[PDB]
């Protein structure tokens, strides 16, 4: 039981039981009060926010009877998420991601949870949720939520992540725009640094999010527990979602593959368009320069001086040389 | 109010019936008021948004929210849908693009929807409702047979329909960039491609998180009738549809445009270098050889032989290009 | 509404078999192929010439097919997918061909409901590649007789799985021609015509990409029709598509190799003029300084005072781009 | 027939038993006919593949498909399996490289195994098949008691090995290849580098479908006896995995080899430009100068100074010496 | 044996049951001989392979087949399985990298285990199998209880996490040479990374084949009990699927930042074209100046012109000036 995370700071409890009538929401950090509440036939929605507690953790497994291993799992952060089956509870490991719009980074929070009989266990180890407006339908009553199960409501809890993907691809698609803005118009090497470990980040997003779709299917064609012929039918929708998610983010990955060329090749080409400034410029006064230095060297015969005006004679021919090449250039 | 256009300001009142039809234009604040108790639905069209007396007046008469009132503030806004319990929020724009330059303007266009008012704010002269305007007028159609709710849609429809133009706008500046990128390629081409592009991504990103907008009203509308609209937006879907899949096909057209121009120039890189050297290599050599004779020393080479004044051109003259027959060989 | 680029031809085949014999023929009657529905035996139809709004309407009429159903099938345009019902099965699928000279690769979209035993196969112009197929079921080669038409759909799935790989082919042969193209005498417009075949082979993966999932979705289901008895040999297909683009992704690699190599040689061809250049242009550099020196205006003249000036500075000098000989090649 | 071999012409038949053995050469066709009724395993050699009349005879005396005889003429077909009813048919390719030349020869050779007899049609003189041949000779392990069907196994077996040392004849010039590339780089070596991976590409190319040819046998063989030779299969079944991915390495080396190739041409490239640079530019102001006091003026300021000449020469050479200090910057 | 190490000599037996424990290195073969008829788990290790007498003796003893005992002496081998009807024979490698440096050394590991004893044989010294010992030593869980199939279980998940070790180590011979890349590149650059590069294919090209090796023995095992083949042995397959994804992400890494380098090169020349442009640029044309000047001819206009010198000097100047306004810009 060893938490190796980054947040050892803040802890909260929170537990909202419900049927299809009545409704209460409360914040108890007492691990004993919320121990009755498992016998409890109407949903009770638990949080569990700073996972961080080894014996919170524990004490609550050892109520619950929970593997000690996978209690472990829990406090271990570094860790894929999947779903294991059991005869009566379902280990559920899920994933928040989040990217700040300023500084370039991907910082995400391991979300696990295991539910049994109405019982829901929300763990997070540090403050921020997205199933915010699904307590509402929960407390306002609205929708079918209420007459169905925890089942259902987890299924709620597992969209409410799907479409924050939805929202992070349009954080990926707006940084990506910026990005090839730059290309063309900013031919210096800043963000293209950062777009390798912006892109880094894209390729680690997909390496979950490809296992995460089979973590899905093996759901909807087995839970031994969970009802059957109403929540996988209907979730499954999610699950054919999931699967067009991933392929319009492995789409921006090749995008932004031979992008990386793109830029090369814009700054090759910025520099031959300094090249070809360079190139008329010791194309005109080098031929013509090596004229001066044949007058510059003396000899024993001058017919300079013996023919007529051969001063004002030379200054002619050379300006003509340099121009009849200039409808040349610009080709 | 942070839009650019103070100047401008209208507001005309459209009040028809399901036989009759009236219209005037004042720019009292306080006259188009009472008509939010006409029992038929009141069409109102407020040009120059920029006046807050109007927007601070109107607001509170129809008990409007001082956040929703500066959303119409906020010129710089993603369209979106607002429910409430008397009036939906949305948020739209009016694209205009010349066919002189790569340049698309972009007037949003808030309405608000309450008991038999039709809100629509302008901020500054131009529409495409200029024909609906005469339907409301010359009696055609059932939208003087039904309430604000389809005279809601009947703006829409016309929204729309201004989109298929933008891409014949669009699709006729294709073809003349493909005609300018296929075939006589120029600098400045890239330029027109990237504003071009720059337009068609700021297109799609009004437009793509505009479906979502469609579907917000598509299984809901709570206050007014449905199935009504709902097939409607089942059409308008499928619109929007083909016109990203256009502007995605145009995208990837841009691409495979860019390309070709892109990799042809820095291509011709060592082209350009190539002709470069082969000048540039038979100057130097020389220019030393003509300024030898510039220089005093002992003797004079010039005296050593009769006729020393072609001191021996020619031949040093032949050799210099004999070099050619060295270059211009298989590198 | 049928939004295709062929509305001119039509046709109209029905195919039915047993576990012995073997019927066919080709009318263009509507009420004909209705009655056969009913029909236990396996019925094969044909429809070419997908553009009739009004026949396909008809008939999805009689069979109650769903009105948007119908309107998938007008619509041209359309990612392969399979929609699963108690009823009836609708997929649909791609027919993807490529022509040699110029670098282009049309496509036709193929619907498809299978209902009972009877099998519909929706097309806009002339030519498959289920003719070897329609062979076994008129000679009554094999088990394709006895078997009914989840078999035999599978069947005409799985022929048309091994036209792709053909199509493969006819890609790698492109490819043959860009590795003679590219590496044997470099030519301008390549790197145009690598883009067009590059662009060619990411839409190729929009479709066999999620025809993936097509293949799997059938795979574990298949709720109307008897299960078990075709669905071992889904796996196989399943199996291909994966195979397949992996391939198309092999492909991007083999490619995108090529593409650096127009690239390459010209930018290792151009050190090899600058190498040339480089040492020219800079022995000259510090020798036309010197000449000028001596016939210039000065307060003093050394150089004149100097015994046997003139032929010691003419081979003193020499040396040194001599020298630079030397540590050329390093 | 589409071979390349009209010249040579050869056919020896070998059969043998649990405890004899009995072989002899005879090029004709009407004599190795009889030999069809024998119930001991036996091997027929069939060289000389361009004879359109010897092959299509003891075709027809087996009673095999025209068009299949028409296929053995050719030398151009994937390798496949196909299914028939007692024999078996598949053209096994070999691939043979040269260290010295990177060249990639490819001879075709099918087999056709019915009833006891086996056939081998090479297109020219050699194989690997010889020390197969002794152990049919010299009664050398089982594969005198048990058939052909395990023989077959050990024909595939002595083909299969022969492309482990094919690619130990990769992975030979590999090393040279190594070495012209981490040293002494030249012109060619991209071409080295390509020819070596062309003939790579052209081997997996024909390995990857080869594989399932394997599993076509592995997981089935219809026309004759299984639950024998077949575990045996495997052994080789991971070989073409095993061969593959050793080749899949290969390719990512050689393609990551030439990257390194053409970063260093690049590199090496700025190189002669950075030298070129530093010498070519600190000898443009400086030739300037010398040319300034070569022109004459009515107004001299030169000697109205006193011994100025070295100090000419000494305040620009200094100048020429921070150009250094100029330098080790970016 | 063609291996590089026929130096060290080493040989360790350790037997234990349920109850007591004995650990003991004995360079007598004959007193270990015996030890495997006793039914109480017998771990032998011989390290030092390269005596093939010794080979000879203790495989003849068992049975065991002689190629075999040939194919251990042969350090270029496969990881595979070869089951019999006592014994099983597989190959295995143990990988270890030095930090400062570059390089991947290996040692083969093979091992034959007959009836309840486990033979291991070794190369050279070092193993990860020491805090191994201590768990059997210390009777530490059921590997007392259990026979030799799970004690070679104990021993495989044991070599497991060594290379999970040596990815992170991978990771930090990255960050190095990201930082190489990071800031400040320079040459031989692209060397370094392909010591990783070469060392990166070829861990994953041992791995590869070693997967199926933990898979042929999930699948059969017949002289073990196959009781315990339980999943954990596929387990220990998950593992190697990660670090499929681990070397593939590396593989992404090594090509991006590569290219990443090489796209700074273009930086790096062009930082210097710019520089190599403005000194041609601003001399040649003044340089041809002074040659005219410079060059004796007719009629000269310096001594005819008042001020001939001074009035030379203040034009040369300014034309290097007046292009100064025209740079520092995009060219």
């Amino acid at each position: 039981l060893v938490y190796t995370g980054k947040y050892r700071e803040d802890f909260e409890i929170e537990v909202m039981n419900y049927s299809i009538e009545e409704f209460r929401e409360f914040k108890t950090t007492d691990v004993e009060s919320v121990l009755p509440f498992r016998d409890s036939s109407t949903p009770t929605w638990i949080n569990i926010t700073g996972i961080h507690r080894t014996d919170v953790v524990q004490r609550v497994g050892e109520f619950f009877g929970i593997h000690p291993l996978v209690l472990e799992d829990i406090l271990n952060v570094h860790q894929r998420p999947k779903v294991e089956f059991f005869e009566n509870y379902v280990f559920i490991v899920l994933k928040m991601f989040t990217y700040d719009k300023n500084l370039h980074e991907l910082e995400s929070e391991q979300v696990s949870l295991i539910l049994t009989k109405n019982c829901v266990l929300m763990f997070q180890e540090k403050i921020g949720d997205v199933f915010d407006p699904v307590r509402e339908r929960i407390r306002y009553n609205r929708g079918i939520i209420r007459k169905k199960r925890a089942d259902y409501l987890l299924y709620s809890l597992i969209d409410a992540l799907v479409d924050d993907y939805f929202v992070l691809l349009e954080k990926i698609d707006d940084e990506i725009d910026v990005l090839e803005e730059e290309v063309l118009e900013r031919p210096e090497k800043e963000t293209v640094q950062r777009t390798h470990q912006l892109k880094r980040n894209l390729v680690e997003l997909r390496k979950t999010i490809w296992p995460l779709r089979e973590v899905l299917s093996s759901l909807y064609r087995d839970v031994p527990p969970l009802i059957e012929k109403e929540t996988v039918p209907y979730f499954r929708d999610v699950y054919d979602h999931t699967i067009q998610i991933a392929d319009t983010v492995e789409t921006f990955r090749d995008i932004v593959s031979g992008l990386l060329d793109v830029y090369l090749s814009s700054v090759s080409n910025k520099t031959n368009e300094v090249m070809k400034v360079l190139t008329i410029i010791a194309t005109i006064f080098m031929p013509l320069t090596f004229i001066a230095g044949i007058y510059g060297m003396n000899f024993e015969y001058m017919p300079e001086l013996r023919w007529k005006w051969g001063y004002p004679v030379v200054l002619a021919v050379m300006g003509v040389i340099a121009v009849i090449m200039v409808v040349y250039f610009k080709k």
